[PDB]
């Protein structure tokens, strides 16, 4: 009879560990007769296709449902009419009625009012999607989005081409939701629900009302806030009986700040711990650090559910050092290239395969070229099947400067791969056993990391032994039954 709702701002493919962790948790909860649902708050006209991909890629259980304010209010609005209203598309065809189409590309075209001698619109047509940008005095004031033959959204722009309003349309062609946007802050302001003729101060108030309409106020309903940015929305609900929990997925300390400063979103959660049933941390070390500074009495440690990869035959016998992560400063990728320099200096046969996408791509490319390591260090971009790539690595490394739990290393260890990681807050210290399943290195010590990389690369038998112990360590340490008991204890 227990229903859980796991909250994050958005769900997509090629998302990080947090979304994977929520989806894994849902699967295990559902295997234990506990409904686990996902709730998002963003607009995606193609959410159906994303959810379809997630379930077919086996990342999402078929019984895991996603609720969303746009989907929710659109389905309710669809009941209000029987026929499709074409007023919007008629208004567009009326604007371009006295205009000539000048095809600029195969996809792009421009509309020129023969009479007004003014270019009124730009159109871009792709597969299942047509965009119209509307212009007056050579200034865009509106964008119209056609998806699957119908208008799904319009955007209003000011004279600076900054978004000032958004409008959302139901499957009958009617406006059901519109919101003001702060032009320079790009923050969501006054939101208006057409059906209920209801106004909201901001997106937080609107999403809190959505949660009040979606989740019945009973004790058997549980809210688990995973997305730190979503916490205000769960806190500002009118629920009095629904159990509310917050999961800290990351080192709460301000990134690359040793002043003891804490991230704003995590600070807000921890200062409001008394207003919720409990805060869940992934490691005992993190609980200790938080309890020391915040004096929280409802802090609990439950590790992420670990999907135990099936045993396999390791055929590969190469010198490949692997790394799969989003290209973000946290992953200490500049330290990775310094390690690579020292490793290639000792063996030019060594290759560093870096999978993932992110903002640091350009910086890392420059470092690789500057260090003349283009033949050894390779940015292999985004992969769908990371497990397959890991099966072909000799070892996997982590130069990460902060971690919440450190699941990338756990995944590698389960695939019988040895691991060399920097000892960092809430990371390897729990599972990496020095000389047994890999090597825990002093943070920012490139030489010590390079030494252990070469050690493993030169001793294939050592690598295999360490790898075997890695899988065994994770199997004995992370048993899903233990974690399920801890969750059920919180729900009771
Ligand atoms: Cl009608
Ligand atoms: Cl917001
Ligand atoms: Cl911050
Ligand atoms: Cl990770």
């Amino acid at each position: 009879m227990k229903q859980t709702y796991m909250i994050v701002n958005e769900l997509d493919v090629n998302k990080g560990g947090m979304t994977t962790a929520m989806l894994t948790r849902s699967k295990f909860f559902l295997d234990n007769e506990i409904s686990g649902d996902i709730i998002t708050f963003d607009f995606k006209a193609n959410y159906k296709d994303i959810l379809k991909e997630l379930v077919q890629s086996k990342k999402m259980d078929k019984r895991t449902q996603m609720h969303n304010p746009f989907i929710y209010f659109k389905n309710i609005s669809n009941l209000q009419h029987k026929k499709y209203n074409y007023t919007m598309t008629r208004n567009l065809s009326n604007l371009l009625k006295d205009s000539v189409e000048i095809k600029e590309n195969s996809r792009i075209s421009r509309f020129f009012n023969i009479m007004s001698r003014e270019y009124l619109a730009y159109k871009r047509e792709t597969e299942q999607e047509t965009i119209f940008d509307l212009f007056k005095n050579n200034l865009r004031y509106k964008r119209i989005y056609f998806y699957k033959g119908k208008i799904v959204k319009t955007e209003v722009f000011n004279s600076d081409n900054n978004l000032i309003a958004e409008q959302f349309y139901d499957d009958n062609g009617y406006l059901y939701l519109y919101r003001q946007i702060n032009p320079e802050k790009k923050s969501i302001g006054k939101t208006y629900l057409v059906c209920k003729e209801k106004q909201f101060k901001n997106n937080v108030e609107f999403c809190s009302y959505f949660l009040d309409k979606l989740i019945p106020d009973i004790n058997d309903n549980i809210i688990i806030c995973d997305g730190p940015g979503s916490f205000p929305k769960i806190l500002k609900t009118n629920h009095k009986n629904v159990k509310k929990f917050a999961v800290i997925h990351v080192n709460h300390y301000k990134n690359f700040d040793d002043t003891g400063a804490v991230k704003k979103q995590e600070d807000y959660i921890l200062r409001n711990a008394n207003k919720i049933n409990g805060v869940v941390m992934l490691t005992e070390a993190q609980k200790k650090d938080i309890i020391e500074k915040y004096k929280i009495t409802n802090a609990y440690v439950i590790s992420n559910f670990i999907n135990i990869t099936d045993d396999y035959r390791d055929k590969n016998d190469n010198k490949v050092v692997g790394h799969i992560s989003r290209l973000v400063p946290q992953k200490g990728l500049p330290y990775l290239i310094d390690v690579a320099k020292k490793v290639v200096e000792q063996d030019n046969s060594v290759e560093f395969h870096l999978y993932g996408t992110g903002e640091e791509k350009s910086k890392i490319e420059n470092l690789i070229q500057e260090s003349n390591l283009t033949n050894n260090v390779k940015l292999l971009g985004y992969t769908t099947n990371a497990i397959e790539k890991i099966k072909d690595f000799r070892c996997v490394i982590s130069t990460s400067q902060f971690e919440g739990q450190g699941l990338s290393l756990i995944e590698a260890m389960l695939l019988k791969k040895p691991v060399v990681a920097f000892d960092v807050k809430y990371g390897p210290s729990d599972f990496v056993k020095d000389g047994k399943n890999g090597y825990l290195i002093e943070n920012k010590d490139i030489k010590k990391m390079a030494n252990k990389i070469l050690k493993l690369l030169h001793d294939k038998e050592l690598s295999k032994s360490l790898g075997k112990h890695g899988r065994d360590t994770i199997i004995d340490m992370y048993q899903p039954e233990k974690l399920m008991v801890k969750w059920k204890q919180l729900f009771n």
